[PDB]
C-alpha cells in the first residue's frame, strides 16, 4: 500500500541526491587554483585525506591534494557548518585549473555545528556518504550522526522509513537535498570568484555591451 | 518490453529537465542586480514580456521587469539565446540577492548555429510553456525543426524512431545545464564587484 509508495518516493529522492553527488564531482577545478579571493563568512581549504579528515595542505595548489573543505561561519566559535569532498584519484598533469576533468567522490563529509535540523526528537549533526557516485540507492554506505536535543552513528540502510515515521524520507527531502545544492552553489561561486581575470568584459551600460558584440 | 522502457527513460529524462527548470526559478536575483561584468561573447538584457518576445528596458534594474534574455556569440555572430519569463512581480526590496525565487511563464531557446540534428531535422527552438508545472508536459513543450513547429506530445517516441528521448537525452539537458552555470556565472561576477580598476587590481593583489 502506502509502505512501497513511501519506499517509491525515496527511490525519486535518491535520484535527486545522486544528481547533486554528480555536480559536485566538477569541483576538482578548484584543486590547482590559487583561492585568494572568497564570499563573505566562508574558508576554503585543500588537503589530503588521513581516516576520515582531511588535512590542510602547506601548498594550497599542490596537484598532489586530494580533498577540499568549505567552513560556513556564522557572526551571532563561529563555525556553522562544513563540507569535505575526497575525490578518487590524481589532479592531471596539466597546469591550468580551469580545464581539469571531474573525478568521482570516494567520500563526503557534512558537519553541522549550528542550526541543525532536528528529526523527530535526534538532531542531525553530521554525514558522511561513501558512495556518493556509486549507485541512487546507496543507503547500506551512508552514515548519519544524530544528538539528543533534550556517540549516535546510524547507517542509513538501518533507519526506519515506514508511513508513521519516515524518518530517511525527512531526512533526504526536508535536510539533504537542500544541504548538497547549497554547498554545490558555493563551491562554484568561489570558482566564478576567482576565475574572473581574464574572463570579463567589463561595460557599464547594454548600449556600450552592444556595441562590442556587433559583427 | 522496450516500448514502455522507452517511456521509462523518457520519464527518467524528465525529472531530470524538472529539475534543471527548478534552478533557473533562482535567477530573479539578477532583476535588479546592475549587471557591470559578463563573460566574455555574452550579452544579457532584462525587459518586459510582449507576446513571445522580451523587449529590453531603459532601467536595467527596474523592479517592473519580467523576463531575462542571455545571448551567446562566436546574419552576425549570435550562436544561441535564452529568454526566462517569470510569472508575477519582483518584490518590494531593493537588495538584489535577497530576491525570492518565482516560477516561470515560459522559457525560450532559440539556436542559431552548431544545431543539433535529430533524424535528418536541425533543432532551432524550443518554447517550454510549463517548466515549473508537472515533470511529463509535452503538451506545454513546443519544438521547432528545420514553419515546421511540432507540439512534442505529438512526436514520435518508439524503439525506432525515439525522437522525443533524443531531443531530451542529447540536446536539451546538457542545453538547460550550460544556459544555468551561465546565468549563474554572470551572477557571481557582479557579486564579487565598487570601483573596476580597483577590484581586479585588489583580485591581483590576491
Amino acid at each position: 500500500q502506502l509502505g512501497q509508495s513511501i519506499l517509491e518516493t525515496e527511490r525519486k529522492l535518491d535520484e535527486k541526491i545522486f544528481e547533486l553527488n554528480q555536480r559536485l564531482t566538477r569541483h576538482t577545478v578548484l584543486m590547482k587554483m590559487k583561492v585568494r579571493v572568497l564570499p563573505f563568512r566562508t574558508v576554503l581549504f585543500k588537503g589530503k585525506a588521513n581516516n576520515d579528515e582531511c588535512t590542510p595542505a602547506i601548498n594550497q595548489e599542490d596537484p598532489a591534494n586530494n580533498c577540499i573543505r568549505v567552513e560556513v561561519y556564522d557572526f551571532i566559535g563561529a563555525l556553522a557548518k562544513y563540507m569535505e569532498i575526497y575525490f578518487e584519484g590524481q589532479n592531471s598533469n596539466d597546469p591550468e585549473p580551469r580545464t581539469e576533468p571531474p573525478r568521482n567522490i570516494n567520500k563526503l563529509k557534512s558537519k553541522i555545528y549550528k542550526n541543525n535540523m532536528v528529526l523527530e526528537d535526534k538532531i542531525i549533526s553530521e554525514v558522511m556518504d561513501r558512495g556518493p557516485n556509486t549507485q541512487p540507492s546507496h543507503n547500506d554506505k551512508v552514515e548519519v550522526f544524530f544528538q539528543k536535543d533534550n556517540v549516535g552513528k546510524y547507517i542509513l540502510a538501518g533507519v526506519e522509513n515506514t508511513k508513521t515515521h519516515p524518518i530517511r524520507n525527512s531526512f533526504k527531502k526536508e535536510f539533504y537535498i537542500k544541504h548538497l545544492d547549497q554547498f554545490d552553489r558555493l563551491f562554484t561561486k568561489i570558482f566564478d570568484y576567482n576565475d574572473q581575470l581574464g574572463n570579463e568584459n567589463y561595460k557599464e551600460n547594454v548600449d556600450a555591451l552592444k556595441d562590442s558584440l556587433r559583427y
